[PDB]
């Protein structure tokens, strides 16, 4: 496996290649996409998180979902900058990062991966996310659809499954990896469908779970009839309402994946 | 004055006196109330947080502290803290697992105090009114406040001994068994029925959270904040903020009266 190949006691020294503002000006969020050069040495599968040790050489690491596929030279992450101005520990660190600065990662973590024969089987997917929770799904799509930023005009994909995405963000200027999401949507309209759920519409609260609930029968159809592998990434609450819909098998629980923070 | 007396560099060595399950069986949560003996050495005002450094000793050199709101009053010998145990898969959060495994009389290392989520310095004398808004462990500093204002003493609950302002509490939790510090909260409502009003918003029951309840009765909330010069506090989830603020919005001196601590 690629898990724990690097730890806080022997982290990988990497370099920042790019740092991009991921949101657009109507967003109340501040989120940076980081392109990180790891000399081909950081090993990972799509869905894995990496740890970043702020100000390394307190030695405390933070987890971040990898937003790139295995085949790509550099790796990437999306980091929301937390504020209370004071910043979160890592938040403050990422904020003052400069291009070509050193950054220390800890070996692959987590098990939020694709089934190992997803392309062969054309397995269908339900991806549910909020905020930065979209990152692993972006890494998933980049793999399944053989994405290439320098070669977007070709395809290239042997994946013929159907992917449904439910994504909750504040507004549309808060949708992360919109470039990619809109691209996949245009290039593969028979393979992918996306429902955005914006929290700004309120002020009743209405979130991504509530949308799933509105589409209960359709959601049940996809999971049951199309044997979708079901993923949840973001708010911890998403769980109960979505799990309830399914309940209303052990063979089924292996098809459900959860990563909340 | 008390901020950063203890740091990650010089943490205060304390003792676990008690460790109590704060929720009741129908709760899906696990949360422990820790009584901590700091030998009068840890200084704080009501509303402050302390840091706990998991696995600290005099292993590896991970000094990674987490903040927890103090739920006791200054006058109490020991200090209180309520910690939700975070799980995934089971695996535990970093500090969560450390607290999970904590025994009575174990060493625990504190930093602090931290924060400025504090009462007005003359609240009792001026009998100032309050609106406290909370979710989950966000009730903690409000418990601290109440213990100071109402002169709470576990060993002398049959005495009145209290402040005569009005406090309105909006508290969002999963269900009844998930109410943290239900004993105290029920004791305050029984003993000071004309000085406190608690509104519970249960998420187990579209979504409907604590802000939505407040938006449901926004005119009365407006009247409380404006007609009673209430100090407004918000502790818990970041989202609460905007829904509540908007009603207030539709300023310069009224922002001195609003307090927010989100996590
Ligand atoms: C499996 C997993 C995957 C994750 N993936 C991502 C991801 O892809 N992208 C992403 O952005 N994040 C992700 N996270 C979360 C991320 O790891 C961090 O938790 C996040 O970046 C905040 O870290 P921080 O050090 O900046 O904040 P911290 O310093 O750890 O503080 C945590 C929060 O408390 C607040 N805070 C800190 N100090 C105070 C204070 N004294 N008073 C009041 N408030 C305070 C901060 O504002 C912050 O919001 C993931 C987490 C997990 C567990
Ligand atoms: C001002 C302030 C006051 C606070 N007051 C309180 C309080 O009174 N009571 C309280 O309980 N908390 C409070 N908090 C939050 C608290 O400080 C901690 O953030 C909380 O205890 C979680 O810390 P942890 O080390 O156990 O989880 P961490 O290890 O830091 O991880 C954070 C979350 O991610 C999950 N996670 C970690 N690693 C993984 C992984 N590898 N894969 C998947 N998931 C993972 C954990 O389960 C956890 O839910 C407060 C925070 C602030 C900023
Ligand atoms: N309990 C919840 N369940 C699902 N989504 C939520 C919940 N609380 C907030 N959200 C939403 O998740 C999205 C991303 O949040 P974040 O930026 O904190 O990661 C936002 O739209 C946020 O709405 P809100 O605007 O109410 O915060
Ligand atoms: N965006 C939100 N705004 C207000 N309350 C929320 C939000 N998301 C969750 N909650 C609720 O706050 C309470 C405390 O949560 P926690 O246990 O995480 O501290 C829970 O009832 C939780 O409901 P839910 O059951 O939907 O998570």
């Amino acid at each position: 496996n690629f898990i724990n190949l690097y730890t806080v006691k022997n982290p990988l020294k990497c370099k920042i290649v790019d740092k991009i503002n991921l949101v657009r000006p109507n967003s109340p969020n501040e989120v940076y996409h980081l392109e990180i050069n790891h000399n081909g040495l950081f090993k990972y599968l799509e869905g894995h998180t990496c740890g970043i040790i702020p100000y390394y050489n307190q030695r405390c690491a933070r987890l971040y979902s990898i937003s790139s596929s295995n085949n790509m030279e550099n790796l990437s992450v999306a980091i929301k900058i937390h504020k209370y101005t004071n910043y979160g520990y890592c938040s403050g660190f990422i904020k003052n990062l400069k291009i070509n600065d050193d950054i220390y990662l800890t070996g692959a973590h987590g098990y939020f991966n694709l089934p190992n024969d997803a392309i062969q089987k054309n397995t269908n997917f339900i991806f549910i996310a909020t905020g930065t929770g979209i990152s692993p799904y972006i890494s998933f799509l980049k793999k399944l659809f053989a994405y290439d930023k320098n070669n977007l005009y070709n395809r290239n994909s042997n994946y013929t499954g159907y992917i449904t995405i439910y994504y909750g963000v504040y507004n549309e200027d808060s949708i992360l990896y919109l470039n990619e999401l809109e691209y996949f949507q245009k290039m593969y309209p028979n393979n992918i469908n996306i429902h955005y759920v914006f929290s700004y519409k309120q002020n009743t609260s209405f979130y991504v779970q509530d949308e799933i609930y509105k589409r209960k029968t359709e959601f049940l159809n996809l999971f049951n009839n199309y044997k979708c592998e079901l993923y949840i990434c973001g708010k911890k609450s998403i769980r109960y309402k979505v799990m309830d819909i399914l309940k209303s098998d052990e063979k089924k629980k292996k098809r459900v994946h959860v990563e909340v923070y």
